[PDB]
């Protein structure tokens, strides 16, 4: 399985590791101001439009990856 940081709410430093279900193929980290999101996700939705409409944030940067626990803060210069 792919293990990602996955917090249901934005969290300054998400430490919750979960085994994503096979529905997902990516780990996502997104920074929107001081809000940081960490999710099991899909690469088909790892794009600005799809992340903004799903997380309901106007302005953000994002990174997706497919190695264990790869969706960490330092991946995103922001």
């Amino acid at each position: 399985m792919l293990q990602c940081y996955n917090c249901p709410n934005p969290t300054a430093d998400c430490k919750t590791a979960v085994n994503c279900s096979s529905d997902f193929d990516a780990c996502l980290i997104t920074k929107a101001g001081l809000q940081v999101y960490n999710k099991c996700w899909k690469f088909e939705h790892c794009n600005f439009n799809d992340v903004t409409t799903r997380l309901r944030e106007n302005e953000l940067t994002y990174y997706c990856c497919k190695k264990d626990l790869c969706n960490f803060n330092e991946q995103l210069e922001n």
